[PDB]
């Protein structure tokens, strides 16, 4: 099997920080800190470039569950989030195709309302590497070495970012596993896409 | 460079014989058919099915546009609707990530309100395939012939159902182009899955 982790994944609960500055509304009825509704109150929140974006998870999960990889039960599936918090997604999982029933189900996720096909343990990236034992990791990034995803069959496990901007920041010293960054493309692109590379490439 | 069409889409301004039983909400304001917000009213609708589905056409479009495939300039995308009507979308697009924001732009366009990067005409797939000149086309169904994705390559023209059950149904006798049946996989796949295994072959 390969573990597939969208990391520093911009999926969060409200921080408390902001809460004082966010006036509660009906179009946007959910916990879950998105850019597109609270913009200003995250205006001094620390990294808020890359926070507030739990599409780039739905939209790369759609693809992550879907593919043939998946489909086969060869496949673990992980959320990192930016808060250390760690989710491993059932391969059966059903995610809802609606963005707001989304959010819905990672709210109560987040909260630690009990969920059979996603399980929440509070864990950091590095942790987590150690503990499915992670050997051979592939960093996904356009900084990378660029490299042809028949190639990615050699890695035993990939992390994308899940945010909208940055770079994957990881702390070598506190990972088993060996880590190299690689490049499948000389443009960024989307992490859904990445996913989907990735996924295809294990697959054909 | 490759057509790319999603056909017999399940992306429609409401149906003329269901418009009385369906209200513009707060909760759901656009005039596209969608079965998340109106299944009731779609009830006695025709294949309605196969209809009112639009975040299958988003997703996939977001998989396609994104592609490497695409960055190069080697595509041409089309969205064929159920009621005929043909969507070219530039490689260019920027497409809301946000569904609603998304049905936002499709809806003024199927309103005939002029979008540079949208162009939308009146038009039958049979006719669409004829107009592009598709010599070997390429239509993709888990019932179709199995082929690796390899020999994609081979064919100039793909087609994808961007509907959620049934299967496409094409008057090859009214196709100047060749058509076979392609099977990519021994399973239902979701249509973003499908463009993304196709775009994805067409870079590696
Ligand atoms: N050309 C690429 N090769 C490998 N991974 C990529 C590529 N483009 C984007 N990604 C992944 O997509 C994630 C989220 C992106 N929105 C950020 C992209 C950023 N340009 C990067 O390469 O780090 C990144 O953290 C990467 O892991
Ligand atoms: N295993 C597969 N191999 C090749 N194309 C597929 C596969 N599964 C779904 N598709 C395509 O995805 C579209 C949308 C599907 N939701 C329809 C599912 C239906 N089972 C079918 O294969 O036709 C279909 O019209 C096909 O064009």
């Amino acid at each position: 099997t390969y573990n597939i982790i969208l990391a520093k994944s911009a999926l969060e609960l409200i921080p408390e920080e902001i809460k004082n500055k966010i006036r509660k509304s009906r179009v946007y009825k959910y916990d879950i800190l998105d850019s597109n509704y609270h913009y200003k109150a995250m205006e001094k929140l620390k990294d808020k470039e890359m926070r507030g974006r739990p599409d780039i998870i739905h939209i790369s999960l759609l693809n992550i569950l879907d593919s043939p990889i998946n489909h086969e039960k060869k496949l673990n599936i992980y959320i990192h989030t930016y808060d250390d918090k760690v989710l491993k997604i059932n391969p059966e999982t059903r995610l809802p195709r609606n963005y707001f029933r989304f959010l819905g189900v990672m709210e109560k996720v987040l909260k630690g309302e009990r969920n059979h096909l996603i399980k929440m343990e509070e864990k950091t990236l590095e942790d987590l590497l150690n503990e499915i034992n992670a050997k051979k990791i592939a960093i996904m990034t356009k900084t990378g070495k660029l490299t042809h995803p028949k190639l990615l069959k050699e890695y035993d496990t990939f992390i994308i970012g899940g945010f909208p901007y940055g770079k994957l920041k990881i702390n070598k010293e506190k990972v088993f596993g060996d880590i190299k960054e690689i490049s499948i493309y000389n443009k960024g692109l989307m992490a859904w896409t990445v996913c989907g590379i990735i996924c295809y490439s294990l697959s054909f």
